[PDB]
């Protein structure tokens, strides 16, 4: 709603995912069909290369608009990349945390309610973003979302959906440990311990899954087109 506000003053809408779960952070529950649609494959630098590949095969095949970028990408690259119409009045979109931000003050650079800034062809781009959530009730959407980063572990409630995220991540990196005895090793590692010098298992959880979204565990992707 807040979002469909925004959506009635621009023509175009830039989708900001995730490379490494692109259907996890797609914009599903709001419609854009009536705009023009980028689809925006972010941090590619911290994906599995193959796996960023197949993700632009498959969009691609549905005949849609997609590129791939990360932060280190030069402002001309991305523009070249993005090639926005004349009359492009642009919306940034995204579900949290997927580099909507970064992405702006890229576009922005030394640039000057929700106002407008404006390449210099002309191109308007409102310079906050529409920021969506979605509904979760899938324990995979939930676990695929926290690895991103884009949920919050202190919103996570069930223990399940720690262990789904270990699992994907375990997979599609190479571990074949159990849940419980690699967050017992990562929280004597880095010296999480509480009272009574009992690991503390709640913070490494969270220091853990902060340290993947952030692409510090190795360039791992958590979703496949095949899948
Ligand atoms: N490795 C890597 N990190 C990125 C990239 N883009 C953004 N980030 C990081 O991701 C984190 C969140 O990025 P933001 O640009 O603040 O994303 P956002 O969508 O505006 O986040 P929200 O305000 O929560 O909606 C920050 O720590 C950024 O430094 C990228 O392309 N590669």
């Amino acid at each position: 709603r807040q979002i469909k506000d925004l959506l009635r003053l621009v023509n175009t809408v830039v989708e900001v995912r995730d490379a490494r779960a692109p259907f996890a952070t797609s914009a599903y529950g709001v419609d854009f069909s009536r705009k023009e649609t980028i689809i925006l494959l972010n941090k590619v630098d911290i994906a599995d290369e193959k796996t960023t590949k197949k993700w632009v095969e498959f969009f691609k095949k549905q005949g849609k608009r997609v590129i791939t970028t990360h932060k280190g990408e030069p402002r001309k690259v991305l523009l070249k990349k993005l090639s926005f119409d004349r009359l492009a009045r642009v919306l940034i979109v995204g579900v949290p945390n997927t580099g909507k931000s970064t992405i702006i003050n890229k576009l922005k650079g030394k640039r000057a309610g929700i106002q407008w800034f404006s390449l210099e062809n002309g191109v308007k781009i409102l310079d906050t973003p529409g920021i969506l959530y979605k509904n979760i009730f899938s324990e995979d959407l939930a676990a695929k979302l926290l690895l991103v980063g884009s949920l919050p572990v202190e919103r996570i409630e069930d223990q399940r959906i720690f262990e789904r995220a270990f699992e994907i991540f375990a997979r599609s990196i190479g571990i074949e440990s159990s849940f419980s005895e690699f967050f017992e090793d990562f929280a004597r590692k880095r010296g999480l311990l509480k009272k009574g010098g009992v690991p503390d298992i709640e913070r490494a959880l969270m220091l853990f899954f902060t340290e993947v979204a952030q692409g510090k565990a190795g360039r791992v992707s958590f979703e496949r087109p095949e899948d």
